[PDB]
């Protein structure tokens, strides 16, 4: 019932936002709408792929960084979980967050301590998985009663990195400042970077900039979850949210999270 200006301008833009999908480096990101004749999620924003930092955040300083040069040939390998210093930061089951698949061990806590561009390995270091990124293709789509989700193109094994929750970081005031602007949104893009200390009070938006996670819908059943990893392992007033398949994952299956913190995994109970 579309006329041929809103049937042509729907289809121009549901173009753009394949060409920005095009523009984003790494495996695929598709767009598909099998519910309704929406072009696409609003264009209003930019894929990023790394933080993008705002007035008054104080970022963790490199500078102070321990690098660990426990890096014989490839990585760090696996079986010395008392060579690295960047495990350092604790010591009971030891071992590192990944096995060899590179999958996130179930022995792995909520925090992943990766290796700096401090450290000695290059960059197939089994304990860079996080820094290496997405390797899964992905597809944005409509879900029927909720708006845009994601699902996996491929079968992803449980325990698998899927990607990063990007966006700007702004401190807990703005935030709120923010807060106040929030109108007839669906969806309000926040995301507490409060892991450890609340000092800091840091928290990521991804509203005008973000990943394709940006897409990720909230669930009680999930199939992915937040690991904070860390590099800077002295100062963790930013670190990074990363996604891991919790569960094996079957191919144009939706994604779907429901942050817990520390609170859901650590225990059984
Ligand atoms: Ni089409
Ligand atoms: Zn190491
Ligand atoms: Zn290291
Ligand atoms: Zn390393």
């Amino acid at each position: 019932k579309l006329d041929s200006y809103t049937h042509l301008s729907f289809y121009e833009k549901r173009e753009l936002f394949r060409k920005k999908l095009r523009e984003i480096e790494g495996p695929e990101v598709t767009l598909v709408n099998e519910v309704d004749d929406e072009p696409c999620p609003s264009l209003d924003f930019q894929f990023i792929s790394q933080y993008r930092l705002t007035q008054g955040v104080i970022p963790p300083d490199p500078n102070f960084q321990s690098g660990c040069n426990c890096s014989s040939l490839g990585g760090c390998d696996l079986n010395n979980p008392s060579r690295c210093e960047c495990l350092d930061d604790l010591d009971e089951p030891t071992h590192f967050a990944y096995d060899a698949q590179g999958r996130v061990r179930a022995d792995t806590g909520a925090v992943i301590y990766e290796c700096n561009s401090f450290c000695s390995c290059s960059m197939e270091c089994p304990n860079r998985v996080v820094q290496r990124g997405r390797t899964l293709p992905l597809e944005i789509f409509k879900t029927k009663e909720k708006g845009w989700g994601v699902r996996s193109l491929r079968f992803a094994p449980a325990g698998t990195f899927i990607t990063c929750y990007l966006g700007e970081v702004i401190t807990s005031a703005e935030a709120a400042k923010r807060d106040k602007n929030y109108d007839d949104d669906g969806i309000t893009y926040l995301f507490d970077l409060d892991m450890f200390d609340d000092a800091s009070e840091y928290t990521v938006d991804a509203q005008n900039y973000g990943d394709v996670s940006r897409f990720f819908n909230h669930s009680c059943s999930p199939n992915i979850a937040i690991y904070s990893a860390v590099r800077n392992h002295g100062f963790r007033t930013i670190y990074d949210l990363a996604f891991f398949a919790i569960k094996d994952i079957q191919p144009l299956e939706e994604l779907t999270f429901d942050y817990a913190g520390a609170k859901d995994f650590s225990p059984v109970q």
